[PDB]
């Protein structure tokens, strides 16, 4: 499903990370936040929405989408909580592997997510990147 | 081209706006950051570059491109400073139309822009929108 979306935050020297992952296709988004607060989440959401299609979002921590300003950001952009894990899991592991990788590349933590981000949605599988299947994704459902 | 972007800032409130239009779509990414400094661009830029296919980016200042932090984020993705305007003026001003008419949806300003970056890359214009354009011209250019 085209508009399906996974996110979680996940924790590396003392800082977060939002990652948000395109189930269909792979493709990451991720962000170092100062907190993981719902302000936080709520902002992101609403980044994301309007960069890609996003009917509806799967966590693995369901009370990190409970806070009003949270709600208020779904409500706003039309975002519904998915209640339907393969491939995030090994995206979210891979993302650190990646991060690990690169972590010299940079001198912060958040130019590093970065680049891993980068590293990962080109990085052909085969073969297509999941940068080329998101869109190709999304542009045949466009299409009818 | 496909790969040709524009970068600028603009002034609201006493904030900094980043605002980047995709050339041959209309589509853009904003951010509002915190000041106008050469780790903003570079940083911004990087997030551009791992989610879309970033080759030139055109700006309207120059000398915003001249920090080594900004030439190394450059370096480090693959991007050329574009060397060859109608769009992007009617884009910008466009960005601030919205955002004022959206501005009392929401307390802070950063809620706002990305408000109104979310309605213009949904608005379909004929006739289909920004986000489609954008999605359409990369899919075609994958597949030769
Ligand atoms: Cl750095
Ligand atoms: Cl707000």
């Amino acid at each position: 499903s085209p508009g399906i979306w996974q996110l979680d935050c996940t924790h590396l020297e003392g800082k977060v990370i939002l990652v948000a992952v395109h189930v269909a296709s792979g493709y990451i988004e991720a962000e170092v936040i100062p907190a993981e607060t719902g302000q936080e989440t709520a902002y992101f959401l609403l980044k994301l929405a309007g960069r890609w299609p996003v009917k509806t979002v799967h966590t693995d921590n369901g009370s990190n989408f409970t806070s009003t300003t949270v709600k208020a950001a779904c409500w706003w952009a039309g975002i519904k909580q998915e209640f339907g894990q393969g491939v995030i899991e090994s995206m979210n592991k891979e993302l650190k592997k990646i991060i690990g990788q690169v972590r010299d590349q940079a001198e912060h933590l958040k130019t590093a997510v970065q680049m891993a981000v980068f590293i990962h949605n080109k990085k052909r599988k085969g073969g297509y990147s999941a940068g080329e299947r998101i869109v190709d994704i999304i542009a045949t459902d466009i299409q009818t």
